[PDB]
C-alpha cells in the first residue's frame, strides 16, 4: 500500500509508469510489483492506461490524499508547537504519522484551528476529501524572469537540506536570472546574491510571481 | 508485547504494598508464562534495574527508579495532553494512549511537557516528575488507610480503565468533595457521602481512591 504513494508523486510530472521505476524507487524487487499492481487493480485503487501507464482511481486518490493530510497535519503540530527541526522531524515524523489514529488526526485539526497548510506549502485536504496543491508552478515551469516567491517544497529530507543549506525559505522572496539552454541551470538572486540550480533541484520547488 | 518497562511499572507498584513480589504474583500481575517471568527478571537484573532481595524479592536500583519516572513521566504527560488539547474521552484515552506511550520518543515527550506549560499532575491526580526527577507521590493517602471521618477530597484515583468507568459510572470523580463515614467493621464496607447520597465500596476499591482530609 506504501507504493500508492510513489504514483501520486511521479503522477504530478506526467510521465509514464515503468515496472522498473517501481522496483527502482521503492528498492523492492518486480515479483513484488505484478502482485501488488493486481492487488490494486482488483480493489478498485487504480487502472490501466496505455498513455500514463497507471492511474489512480477517485477512491485511490482519496485514499492517497488522507496519507497527505495525516502527514501535513503531523508537520504543523511538530514544527510550530513541539518546535521540531527539519533534522528531528527527519527522525520521528513518520512513525507516529504511521500511528497515530484517524481521531487523533481529526483532533489535532480541532487543535491548530484548521490550518490551510504546512510549514513547506503543501495544501491540507478536508477529511475525505481530494487533495488539490495551492502551489503548482515549478521553478523548471515558469516562464518568465523577475522577482517570484518560493511558496512551495517537496517535503524531502536531503531538499530541505540542501535548501536551508543555501538559504531559500518557504515565504523567501526570490528573483529569477533565468535558465542557461546549455549550461542546464537556473539563476536566482536571493539576499543579493547568485545561486545556481541544477534540474532535479528547480522541478521540486514550487514559486509565485507576484 | 510486555516490554520490560511494563514490568518495572508492575513491580514498582507491586511494592507500594511493602510485602515480598513473588514471581506468581508478578505472573498473575502480567498474564504471563512463568518461565517469561524467569527470563524478564533475568534481563531487568542484569540492566542493573534491581536487585535481589529478602524481605521485599527485589529492590529497585536508582537507575530502575529513574527509569519508573521516565514511564510515568511519558504515560501522565501523554495522558494530560489528551483529554485536553484533543478532548478525548476514557474510552478513546484506553484505546489510544498505550500504542502512542510505546512509540513516541523521549525527545516528543520532552517537547510536549514544554508545549503542556509543566504540568505538575495529570487528570488523575497522578503527579508528574519532572526529567530525571524521581517519582514522588503528591497524594498517598488512600480511602482504606484513612483514619478520621467526615468531609475529604477525592486527589487521586489510579489510572485503571475499569476502575475509571466504575468511578464514572457512581459519579466519584478527582476533584469532588467526599464524607467517609467509616469502615463498618463487619460489614467489610466504607461508606462515602458522593453528592448526599450514600454509596459502598469493598476494600478493593477504597484500596485505589486517595483523598485527603479537608
Amino acid at each position: 500500500e506504501d507504493y500508492l504513494k510513489c504514483l501520486y508523486e511521479l503522477g504530478t510530472r506526467h510521465n509514464k509508469i515503468t515496472n522498473k521505476e517501481i522496483a527502482q524507487l521503492m528498492q523492492v524487487s518486480p515479483p513484488a510489483v505484478t502482485e501488488m499492481m493486481k492487488k490494486l487493480l482488483a480493489e478498485e485503487l487504480l487502472i490501466k492506461d496505455k498513455k500514463a501507464g497507471y492511474l489512480l482511481t477517485d477512491l485511490g486518490l482519496k485514499l492517497v490524499s488522507d496519507l497527505y493530510r495525516k502527514h501535513r497535519l503531523i508537520e504543523v503540530f511538530l514544527v510550530h508547537h513541539l518546535g521540531y527541526t527539519t533534522e528531528e522531524i527527519h527522525e520521528e515524523a513518520e512513525v507516529l504519522e504511521h500511528t497515530v489514529s484517524d481521531h487523533f488526526v481529526e483532533r489535532l485539526d480541532q487543535l491548530l484551528d484548521y490550518p490551510k497548510a504546512c510549514p513547506h506549502g503543501g495544501t491540507i485536504p478536508a477529511k475525505g476529501e481530494l487533495l488539490v496543491e495551492k502551489h503548482k508552478l515549478t521553478l523548471e515551469e515558469a516562464k518568465e524572469k523577475g522577482d517570484y516567491i518560493l511558496a512551495r517544497v517537496h517535503d524531502n529530507f536531503d531538499l530541505l537540506t540542501y535548501l536551508e543549506r543555501n538559504g531559500l525559505q518557504v515565504g523567501k522572496t526570490i528573483r529569477f536570472l533565468g535558465y542557461d539552454d546549455f549550461s542546464h541551470l537556473y539563476s536566482l538572486e536571493v539576499d543579493g546574491q547568485e545561486i545556481q540550480l541544477a534540474q532535479p533541484i528547480a522541478q521540486q520547488i514550487y514559486v509565485e510571481k507576484i
